[PDB]
Parts: structure tokens; sequence; C-alpha cells
């Protein structure tokens, strides 16, 4: 399909599609303990579509998929390519909460819109995807959602987490404006707020992170401009 085309490119800060041998109710999958997304390929066989954590050393990996009529595991590959602390570390520990939460939902789409109309700066160590925008530009849900988690963080300023579904979660920070409230769903395309320079930034910084089974991954793969 167009969606294994896309999403498929299986390295360190990537993405894996693996069939999961499964068409009739959802299974559910698990990588390294973590749940996974699972959607029917266009309807038809059940899919996991995986995030692999950058330290991932390329080689063979295993899927645990689970089934009513019975666990199995399935195989993949892996190719190369000030002040208080005390405050840091209750920021860390939301952040990292957030990523791993596991909603239900089926995600909206899993071809991302760019969330800002400009030019992609800095890659994807640089955890998600840089755009060259000014201040003030408006920030667009990349995919629909529900706003899980509004932050003003010491490193990362004013920071949006949004779960499409099922571990799937776009993350922006920096922001000089956030136009969302907590648990309000947004469609693709709703504005989240406003590029900014909050927290530890220099100068305007659209950070855009995206997540998968609380793994990060190279946000250019869901908008089609892997490399
Ligand atoms: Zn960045």
């Amino acid at each position: 399909s167009f969606i294994m085309r896309l999403l498929n490119k299986p390295v360190p800060g990537g993405v894996a599609v693996v069939d999961l041998g499964e068409e009739g109710p959802p299974p559910r999958a698990f990588y390294q303990g973590k749940p996974v997304l699972v959607v029917r390929e266009e309807g038809r066989r059940w899919i996991a579509v995986v995030g692999i954590p950058l330290s991932t050393k390329p080689g063979p990996q295993k899927l645990e998929v689970r089934a009513a009529t019975g666990n199995h595991e399935e195989r993949f590959s892996v190719g190369s390519k000030p002040e208080d602390l005390k405050r840091i570390e209750r920021e860390l520990a939301e952040q990292t909460a957030a990523y791993r939460r596991f909603s239900p939902g089926l995600p909206s789409n899993l071809m991302l819109d760019k969330p800002v109309d400009g030019p992609l700066s800095s890659p994807f160590p640089h955890s998600g995807l840089d755009f060259a925008v000014p201040a003030g530009t408006p920030i667009k849900a990349p995919a629909a959602g529900k706003v899980i988690l509004i932050g003003d963080y010491f490193f990362n300023g004013k920071t949006v987490f949004v779960d499409h579904g099922q571990g799937f979660i776009s993350m922006f920070c920096h922001l000089s404006k956030i136009d969302v409230k907590l648990g309000q769903q947004v469609p693709r395309g709703g504005v989240l707020g406003k590029v900014g320079a909050t927290g530890r930034a220099t100068g305007p910084h659209m950070h855009w992170n995206v997540s998968l089974n609380d793994a990060r991954v190279d946000p250019a793969i869901f908008i089609g401009a892997f490399q």
C-alpha cells in the first residue's frame, strides 16, 4: 500500500511497518515492552506501525503480538542509517509519562501535515524536526488528537502534547502562545498555538517531536521527506 511505501523506513530513529498475521479481531502488539499502534492496512490485514528508537542497534527485532486466538511473536529487521532541579525532575517526569500514554483510538491520518507552512531546518541528540519560521507563525495539528499535556518548562518552554491515538503523539515546544486547553479534542489542521522562543532557546525555534510506542522518530518520514 501507499502507507506501507511511505512509512516503512526501518532504521534507528525510523519506522517499521510489520505484518501481524492477523485479519479478524484487533490484535495488540508490543515492542520492547511498550504498546504499539495497530491499524488495518487500507481496511485489510492488521499491521503494526512501530517506532524505532535512535539508540537501537541495527539487526533483527521482535514484536510481541497478542490475540484471543493465541499470542505470537513477529520478527522484523532494523537496517542502518538554576534554579531548583526538583522542578526539572518533575517536568521530565510529566513529559515522560505523556509519551507513554496509550489511548485506544485510531489516528485520523498516518501521513501527517506539516504543522507550519515553512521550510524544514534542523534534522533528526536532536530528537525532532525544526522549521525555519518566525515567531507568531500559527502551529497546526498534523492529525486530529487530544491535548494530553501543556507545560511551561525550564528547557522546552511552552510545550503542548497532542495524542493522535495508540501512542502516536506529536509534541511542540518553545511556543510563544498556546491556544488549546488540556483535554481538548482538535481536528487535523486545528491551531495549537504560535511559534516562539520560550524556555532555553536562542531566537525563534519551531520544534516538532513525533513519538510512537515511546520512541521519538523522524517527523520527516510522516510528511514524505525522508531522507
Ligand atoms: Zn529543534
